[PDB]
Parts: C-alpha cells; sequence; structure tokens
C-alpha cells in the first residue's frame, strides 16, 4: 500500500492503523520505529495527536 508521510509502498513491512479520520492508515513498522506486530488497535501518532 502507497501510504506514509514520507509517501513510499509497504515493501514487506505494512503496519494497519484505527483512525475514524485517518487518510495515513498503512504505514511500514521501520518509518514508525516499530518491529512488534501491533496486538490490537494501532492508532498512527496523527491520530495520537487529533
Ligand atoms: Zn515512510
Ligand atoms: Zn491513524
Amino acid at each position: 500500500t502507497l501510504y506514509c508521510f514520507c509517501q513510499r509502498v509497504s515493501f514487506g513491512e505494512m503496519v494497519a492503523c484505527d483512525g475514524p479520520n485517518c487518510k495515513y492508515e498503512w504505514f511500514h513498522y521501520d518509518c514508525v520505529n516499530l518491529k512488534e506486530p501491533p496486538k490490537g488497535t494501532w492508532y498512527c501518532p496523527e491520530c495520537k495527536i487529533e
């Protein structure tokens, strides 16, 4: 998926977000500094400041 602040495809790393207002739902783990697959509803830094 082509969604991120740096705008790049999620090649092998795709973490999905839960945000009612969120076009950037898809991300890659390395951008958002993660290696753990989320155990539940993952709010991206954008949703966390909304
Ligand atoms: Zn990125
Ligand atoms: Zn979000």
